[PDB]
This record gives structure tokens, sequence and C-alpha cells, in this order.
């Protein structure tokens, strides 16, 4: 345990305690959506303008949060893919190191999911954000959330999984910046992680200690993660049909499951993919996925 | 020619039709949460796609429209300025462009009133693009679409539209004097004012069709006169009187003028700049 690696693991192990609150935070996310479109609908009526503006102030006290998290869990992952890319795999040496980064990531991994998953479910939040923007610019008027911040919270929040999409771009970086080492190195940690994610699925006898909800729900979250991470980041990617990844394998234990337990999953694979949409994806893989 | 005057007036007929389509226009606000918060229930996708496509045809239809509005103002602008302003000799020509102008501003107000009290607009056309990029998964059948989205991202679409072209206009007819625009801009203010407030309290004067028509017109051309004039509209020493002109507005049943005031809070240039008034900062607040 090197020095540098306690301090990815300190680092990163503050920042996945804080992700649960998050998640809290987001799950009891009420939104402004009534005060909102009776406030446009009646935009003279003085006492409905001010509902409205009290209702957003919170929630956007939660959005502006969310943001700064996910630049934290960016740089979050970045730190562990640097530490867990770097040094072979050691099964004998150093076992206990790697499945230690290994966990953290597939933790980072379960978070992102399962925060996308709920901001997909969430009429509100884009709304909110836009009717706050607008009345800010009133206010300002007369005479902190600065322009350019809301410019790239706008952005955030217009993606179909934030989250995911924050953190294929820091996987995209991380290559960039250690064009040294070789792609192989992050593509087979990607892909040892979902095909790992997918023994612990699909070889377990049915009612065993492995089939709990609890188990499946974490392993989904993490397979769907990685392999995402992988198309974006892979040159052929996860959609070629001699792909490391099995795709088509990874979206059959996905339709296993119970259909409203997996759409979010299902949906992050829709529309936050690279390759999904080429000539030279199976169309059964396609046809899986309308 | 005669035929930039024949152009406008088939285009002035069409906008009437634009404005009942917008007026009718349903919205799949409800529709699209539920689908959203049940994304597996496929009943619930189809349901909301149904309601979506026929919206954001006519969605469509008023962009494909603005691109006409936009044009026929350029032109309108192009007849206008290039000649002296004879009040005996050609001023029936000048009063029918000038009037064609009016009629612009008159439904631009009138569409973005109701753009901005429609709270379905930009949440249906957000859930299409979206639905849109799940279809062409399998091939079910763009630059259009980003084109649309920005213009309904505008709190006055049409207005922005109208303010960009006329932007265009002064910028491609550098030859032409800049007061030979701003001059048409706020002399049509000017009379809109007098129109308002010269007339007594009961008068042929004073009926809603007349007053509804040149409060729209006036908050029109000083916002594109803010845009346009180097100086802008809110400068103390400004030709336009601002401060006399929010006067007007808050003179009115607030909720007839809460569209216009907003134009002028959102759509303007130089409102938010160190050297205007704070007592106009005051009256938009």
């Amino acid at each position: 345990p090197t020095e540098s690696e306690k301090e990815i693991y300190n680092q990163v192990n503050v920042v996945l305690k804080d992700a649960e609150g998050i998640l809290e935070d987001l799950q009891s996310y009420r939104g402004a959506g009534h005060e909102i479109r009776e406030a446009i609908q009646h935009p003279a009526d003085e006492k409905l303008q001010e509902k409205a503006w009290g209702a957003v102030v919170p929630l956007v006290g939660k959005l502006k949060k969310f943001y700064e998290f996910s630049q934290r869990l960016e740089a979050a992952l970045r730190g562990l893919l640097g530490a867990l890319t770097s040094t072979p795999y050691s099964p004998t040496q150093h076992l206990e190191r790697e499945q230690a980064l290994a966990k953290q990531f597939a933790e980072i991994l379960h978070f992102t999911l399962r925060f996308d998953e709920l901001k997909m479910t969430n009429p509100a939040i884009q709304n909110d954000f836009s009717y706050y923007r607008r009345t800010l610019s009133r206010m300002r008027i007369n005479n902190e959330v600065n322009n350019e911040l809301a410019n790239r919270m706008s952005l955030f929040y217009a993606e179909a999984t934030p989250m995911l999409k924050t953190l294929s771009d820091a996987t995209t970086k991380f290559v960039s910046e250690n064009k040294n080492l070789p792609i192989e190195n992050t593509t087979d940690c990607l892909s040892t992680m979902a095909s790992v994610c997918r023994v612990m699925l699909e070889t377990p006898e049915y009612r065993s200690r492995f089939t709990n909800e609890e188990t499946v729900s974490f392993c989904l979250r993490v397979m769907v993660g990685v392999i995402i991470l992988y198309d974006h980041v892979h040159p052929v990617g996860a959609f070629a049909k001699t792909s490391k990844i099995d795709m088509k394998g990874c979206i059959k234990v996905l339709k296993d499951q119970p259909p409203n337990s997996v759409e979010g999953l299902l949906n992050a694979l829709r529309y936050t993919t690279k390759h999904l949409n080429d000539e030279t994806t199976s169309k059964q893989i396609r046809s899986m996925l309308q």
C-alpha cells in the first residue's frame, strides 16, 4: 500500500460515503412543476410568482450540490484509473490493493447508475432549473450561481444519464493524458469487471447465497456501467460482433429481469452509448433495444 | 418592386392562421410526465408519442413561418429606408409599408405573449427529440432540430427573430445611414405613444383594439431600436423615452401587458447597462 494509493483510497472513500446522501437528496426531490406551470400561465399574478420562486430555490440548491459532486466523482475515478492500471495484475503478491480499488470503482458505478435512473424518472429537474435561470435574470435587473456554471449545469441536466456521461468523458480524458500506457490496461479493467459481473449473475444456481436482490441489483448496474465506459474508450467498442464484451449476452440478462427493474439501464444503453447506432451492430441487438 | 408589398400580405394573412394554431396548442404535458415516471409501461410511451407528433408538426410550422416573417421584414426595411420621406408625393406608399411593418409587430408580440404563457411547448419538443433518438435505433425511417430548440428556448422567439433580422439588414446596408432605419422605429414608437396619451378619456381613439394594437407595435419597435441603435433605447438622452414608454404600459390592466413587460425584461440589449436609470429597473421589478 503506497502513500499515493492510500490518498486515492482516502479521497474516494469520503466521496463514496457522501454518495448515499446525494441519492437521499435526489430520492426526496419533489420538484416545483405545479408552482411553475401556474406562475407561467398567470404571469401578472404576483403571488403565483413568489410561490414558484420560493419552491425552486431549495431544489436548485440540491441541483448545485449534485453537479458539484459530479466533479468530485469525475476526479475520484481518474484517481482510481491511474492507480488501478499502472502496476500489473498480481493475484499472489498485491491482491488486497487490487480488490480494494476494484471495489471502489464498482461502488462509483453503482451510485452513478442509481442516480441517473432516478434523474430519468424525475419530470421536474430540467424545467425547475430552466425557470430558475429566467427568474434569476429578472432579479438581476434590480440586482452565488454565476452564468458560465449555470450553462455547464444546463448541459449536465440535458443529458439522459448525467453522471454516467460525466464518467465516460472522465475515462475518455484519462486515456488522453496517459497515451504512454497501452489502451488494453484500461479496456481490460472494464472488460474483466463486465465479465465477472456476468458470472455472478449467470453462474449461481437458483436460490443460493449469491441470488439475493442486493447482489443482482448491484452487478447489473456495474456491468452496464463498465460496458458503456468501454464502448467510449475502446476503438471498436462494445457492439462489434467479436467484442470481448458480448453485448447480446449482457442485454439478454437485462431482459431476464423484471421489466421495471432495468428499464433505466436499457435507456442508458439506448442514449449514452457511442456505437449502438452503427451499421456494423447486430440488427438483433437493435431489435432488443427498440 | 410592388411584388415585395404583395409578398407580405400573403404572409400577414397566413399569420392569423399561425396564431389560432398556437391558441389551440393542446400540449402533451400530463402524457409525458406519466411516460417519464413509468418508463417500462409501453402503453404510456405510445400515448405520449401519439400526442406529441401532431404538436411538433405545429412547432415546425411556427418556426418555418418565422423564416418567412424574417425575410418579409427585411424586404419592408429595404423599401422604407431607401427613399426620402415624402409627406405629399409618395405618402400612400409610405403609409402602406409602415402599416405592414406595424402589422408584423402586432402578430410578433401576440405570438410571443401566447408562447410565454404555454408551459408545454419546450418540454413537448424536448421529449420529441429524446424519443426520436430511440426510434432511430432500428431506423423506423438534425440541423433543423437544433435551430428549433434554440428558437423555442427564447423568451420571445418571434421578436428575437426580428431583432436578429433588423441587426442583419443594418449590417448588410452599411451604405444607408443607420438613422434611416432607427428613425423609422423611433417615429412609429412616438406616434404609438401619441395615439395612447393624447386622446381624451372618451373618444373615437379610446377603444380596446386601438390601445391593444399600439402597445404591441410600440414595444415591438423600441426593442428593435434597442438592438440596432448604437446608444440603445434606455440611454437618458434617447428619442425613445423608455421611462415614458413603460408608464403607458403600467397604466394598463396588468394582465394585458405582462407579456410586453417580460419582452422588455428578457429580449432587450441595454436594460442591464451600468448607465441605465435605476428608476427604469425599479419599474421592471
